[PDB]
């Protein structure tokens, strides 16, 4: 059941941005390893004494690194005067963020009608305001709330390319790469209790639960009028037998913050083959794949959606496969994205609930706890 | 002249340490880019609580990156006590050097006979002591000095596998890359004033000037005995016409450090057809390509050295050449490793002074100056 109980707009997700040491490196880290292009850029070339930004794309889904310059070359600034292309950036903010998390996400950008209204409406509504609305150009509408932790949620709206003052990155420097990514199905948060936190998220969006079908954690996911944006929220389950990683994650992370960005590819077996290629020159690792009993379980699971070889061609690669009552998803996990065990990401394509497709097709793949222990204990044998 | 005066024995250049925000995304990006193979981590696999420490290698060439973690997954430790592999890493200072610095050299390295010696007569004769000789696991001894800024000179001396607690990293995650770097032939350090510069280092390493032969600086080199330690130093020149790109550093990563470190290749052809093909796919740009005028007049400078076709390489690949009395250099600087205008690298190498081949071969090319300004002249008809 799905009661359209938002309280503003909403339309899509925008982007992620990443707070870095040095933005620079990452996002060419990042790029190489997911096939993502240098789409714009803000920082010293474009007149930002501020902060370093860059921005890669892949179809709509928008990476954006962004890390501090030395205060020193901005010290005579003003808010007022500022060159900074993101007028919430703030130099102790972000060095107080990365020194405390290390490389993580710091904002989760949506897409609204109304930046200002979504804003007020919000802090009417209990969110706790981070960055009040300020107007680009008098072309973009930006404003933050806090999420969880030190993660924040930004509105953006458009009057009528990414943000002004950015600049589109020159066609050399720009390669072409593509693994098959197209957007941003959902950004999970983990939290020490996950009660209160939905309370919050919920009270101030307006956003419902999204209908799900010993794992270390309890979740729930709050989903957008159209349930396109998707924010699922992970606690912890503790006294269990292996350790759980909400708690591992909380503890390396200092406390509450994004767990993963799941990114859907058009084609996910082309983009885990791209991306597998790339894992050992600079790319991504993948968890440590399935034994061959989970693949041989897939036939009586799912054999009606996916033939002899496109199971074959999951095992290949790693690949799992979870099933609602209204769709099947495809899933692989990256191991963490950098130094701590912290963030990583999810790469998944859905199949089925066409109407386009509606959002959330075939679940998260909880299902997927289930199936892997009995594997493992399948190939045990 | 080389009066032979170190004050103690000195071997090679042994590795240099980045002080990194995330050491894996640095580390990922270099290996690509400069086609390094990873050959040993410490880390929280190893049982290291306190930093991430990451080491690439080609031929001789070893890159070490680093980044602290929560100082709260430590918080219980003493130095007695210690995970860190290590034991002169400090949380605070990396994250006070990187906030200050940004991404840059932390330590350059080289192997003596005995760090401990090393150590006590270079404090002897006037070091600033930085870290105290430590022997690991009764097998390796490591000691610290400042150099200038924020680096340090690291001496590391062997009994008799890059440091204990290290690990040799899976052979599935170390992808053996090459692009032919060989070997670090030189690091330089940008200061404010080069004659107080100078006397410190000489004053307690008893390295001698190397010979040499308005560009925005003055330098000078010292070397140790044999030559192959060489530590160029420059400091800018104001008033000029075109800003000093010393100054310029400086200003950037507040306060002098390492500006470039030249790798030494085996075949520069090959490395920069190699670098360059990964330019805009994660790897390394370089600086822009004289114009072809700067070409033409190089059949009549080293045109007894180099092939018609040989040089035109180079003018395919941007290279420059400049020649001493002894020996000709073959040079070309990336633009900056990251975020800030700071820390470039230079590929090399050298042709002539055959006895092994002796170090600093053709000089450091500042000759270059001279010809890059008249090139660009000529060029302008
Ligand atoms: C993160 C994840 C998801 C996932 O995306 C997700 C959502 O989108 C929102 C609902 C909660 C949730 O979990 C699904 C299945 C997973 C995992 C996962 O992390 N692990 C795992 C655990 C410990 C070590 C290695 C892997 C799994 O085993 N399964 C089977
Ligand atoms: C750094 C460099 C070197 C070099 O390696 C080096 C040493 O090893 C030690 C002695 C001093 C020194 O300079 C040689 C020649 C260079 C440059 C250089 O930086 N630039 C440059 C300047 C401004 C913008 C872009 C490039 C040059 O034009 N030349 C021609
Ligand atoms: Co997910
Ligand atoms: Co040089």
């Amino acid at each position: 059941k799905n009661p359209k109980s938002d309280k503003f707009k909403v339309k899509r997700f925008h982007h992620i941005e990443f707070w870095c040491g040095d933005a620079t490196n990452v996002a060419r880290r990042f790029s190489w390893g997911l096939g993502m292009r240098f789409s714009a850029k803000s920082d010293l070339s474009t007149g930002n004494m501020v902060h370093a930004s860059y921005l890669l794309t892949s179809g709509d889904l928008r990476f954006l690194f962004t890390a501090p310059y030395s205060p020193s070359l901005s010290a005579g600034e003003i808010k007022p005067t500022t060159t900074a292309s993101i007028p919430s950036f703030d130099h102790g903010s972000c060095r107080s963020f990365f020194s405390s998390h290390g490389l993580g996400v710091r904002a989760v950008a949506i897409e609204v009608e109304d930046a200002e209204s979504a804003f007020s409406i919000s802090v009417a509504n209990g969110a706790i305001p981070s960055s009040p609305p300020i107007v680009l150009n008098e072309a973009v509408t930006i404003a933050e709330v806090k999420l969880y932790g030190d993660v924040v949620l930004r509105y953006v709206s458009y009057k009528a390319e990414f943000l002004p003052g950015f600049e589109r990155v020159e066609d050399a420097s720009s390669f072409p790469l593509d693994y098959g990514i197209r957007r941003l199905d959902h950004a999970v948060g983990n939290v020490p209790e996950l009660g209160p936190a939905l309370t919050y998220v919920a009270g101030f969006t307006g956003f419902h639960q999204f209908a799900e079908f010993e794992s270390g954690l309890n979740s729930a996911v709050l989903a957008s009028n159209d349930e396109m944006v998707l924010l699922p929220i992970n606690e912890p389950v503790h006294g269990t037998k292996r350790k759980s990683q909400i708690q591992t994650y909380l503890e390396h992370n200092e406390g509450a913050g994004l767990q993963h960005l799941a990114l859907m590819s058009e084609d996910i077996f082309r983009t885990l083959r791209e991306m597998r290629k790339r894992s050992s020159i600079g790319g991504f690792d993948f968890m440590p794949s399935p034994p061959p009993t989970y693949y041989q379980n897939l036939k009586k699971r799912v054999g009606d959606v996916l033939s002899d070889d496109q199971i074959k061609e999951c095992e290949e690669l790693g690949i799992l496969v979870d099933r609602d009552d209204q769709g099947t998803l495809l899933q692989i996990f990256t191991k963490p994205l950098g130094d701590r065990p912290t963030i990583f990401i999810e790469i998944i394509q859905r199949v089925g609930c066409m109407m386009y497709q509606s959002g959330g097709c075939g679940g998260f793949g909880k299902g997927n706890f289930s199936e892997l222990f009995k594997s493992i204990e399948e190939y045990e044998k």
